[PDB]
């Protein structure tokens, strides 16, 4: 249960939220947690520059000082007797060494960093942490720099739209990997939200109370073996690219668990760019990164 | 020559700033302009029950009504007398509609909008963006939503330090396809920026960068620049060329790139600027 955490470190400043609330985490749940942090520099392929002598021994020479950085600032939680262990791999394309390290590894979560400059505009997602976001195997879990909400919610997105049978064991996964967890932290308040859209210009209005017809239900189909009843559900109409973020911040939730299976979710992906909160995005199991 | 562009249409606002600098284009360099726009809907993927006759005619409702809106917003262009092509085709995954696009009728250029809150602030770019930025074969110039800067200044970003043969030709492609651009548009100036990164390193140091100007004075005679308008600096791109950017007045920056996608190494670069981006394919760039 969540008890092998993967911390990608950013080489670019210093406060490492990513790390911070991994251990948080760990004092509420516990199990490992591993600094990783792909390093490279242009000096070790200029072979005409310099022989295998000086661009190894200089390899090696970001490596070390680099672990020794991440441990000058993880120093205090070491010192305070955190089980942190500190890895730089040399690596071009860092999310593939994110990825790889989860797999060879044994990770149950990955932790990164994601940007937000103003109070209510969307969180800044660079190509590595899309590329996490729709190739990392494990349940990803991207923390803003920005303090959680004193009032802690959960919100789950539920695909219930499709009658397709691999949504649904998704969907169970989705609530039950966020009822262990918030139990395990807390506070526990999870929010289920489904999204779903009238369809707008034979008469079209049975389409409608159709897919409210099957959302409501559906969503609630969830709910009495999850015990999450009416009061935290929310079943709205309009565009999930814009349905649940606002809904988000009304709410203020400041954690969003998303699902996706297999771009991955252009539907999601969207849904994804506007959000101004953490993102738990959790895909599957029974599935496998290229 | 850049005379057959595509158009990204953004669907969840109004205004088009892609369009409006497709045709500012079309009308010094001239060419055709096609308003292209993927769209999709969830209720096609509603297999029950939409008998699959009354599924395509929403289909058919929601590509003729994007056809209809799109049309709404380029009447004062059409009207006038542009030649705005319009195109809606059905797809649920929008980057390979439009790569799909660019090989099928071979377009010269992609014009999409990226989102810019702030000044001093980088570009907002979304997962198609990237998608673009590094498979669409033809270059994709992203036109942030924001004014051109009174002083229109091109600056050139190009990997000089690597040596080998097919970058040299990808950075006089960069150089030859901005000058001979800005030439005909608005006479803009184009500057070209280098960025470079027994034991001894300060021998190594200043061996870079007497390559680096080795190289940059290699290139810009051949294209008649001024060595007032070329520069090479120290430290990481990704850190060098935004700064030296608004420190130049620059509206614009060409990047170039080859697939084998495109490297982290630029990637930052891309992530952390504050201008319009135009990345160039070597060509043949071959797109999977
Ligand atoms: C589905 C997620 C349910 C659990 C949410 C985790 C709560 C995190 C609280 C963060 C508190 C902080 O602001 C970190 C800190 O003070 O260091
Ligand atoms: C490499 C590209 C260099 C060519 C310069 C392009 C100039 C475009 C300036 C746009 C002028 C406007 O401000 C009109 C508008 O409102 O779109």
């Amino acid at each position: 249960m969540y008890q092998n955490m993967l911390v990608v470190i950013d080489p670019n400043q210093d406060d490492q939220p990513a790390l911070r609330r991994a251990v948080y985490l760990h004092q509420r749940i516990g199990g490992k947690i591993k600094a990783f942090l792909p390093i490279y520099d242009f000096s070790y392929e200029m072979t005409t520059l310099l022989s295998p002598d000086e661009r190894t021994a200089m390899r090696q020479g970001v490596i070390s000082q680099r672990t020794a950085w991440i441990h000058e600032q993880a120093k205090y939680y070491l010192n305070a007797g955190v089980p942190i262990e500190i890895k730089v791999v040399w690596h071009n394309r860092p999310f593939e060494a994110i990825i790889q390290e989860v797999i060879s590894g044994g990770h149950d979560l990955v932790l990164k960093m994601a940007h937000q400059h103003d109070r209510l505009e969307a969180v800044i997602f660079t190509p590595t942490d899309w590329h996490l976001l729709r190739k990392c195997p494990s349940p990803v879990w991207m923390v803003k720099d920005q303090p959680w909400p004193e009032g802690g919610k959960a919100l789950v997105a539920v695909n219930l739209a499709s009658e397709e049978p691999y949504h649904n064991a998704l969907n169970e996964k989705l609530v039950k990997e966020t009822i262990e967890l918030a139990e395990q932290v807390n506070h526990t308040e999870v929010h289920l939200v489904g999204a779903y859209p009238v369809t707008p210009i034979f008469d079209p209005s049975v389409y409608n109370d159709a897919i409210r017809g099957q959302h409501l239900l559906a969503m609630k189909a969830l709910r009495q073996k999850f015990g999450i009843n009416e009061n935290m559900t929310h079943v709205e109409k309009g565009l999930p690219e814009e349905v649940i973020p606002d809904l988000a911040e009304h709410l203020q939730a400041g954690i969003v668990v998303l699902g996706t299976v297999g771009f991955l979710g252009n539907t999601a992906e969207q849904v994804i760019d506007h959000l101004r909160c953490d993102l738990l995005v959790i895909k599957p199991d029974q599935y496998q990164t290229p």
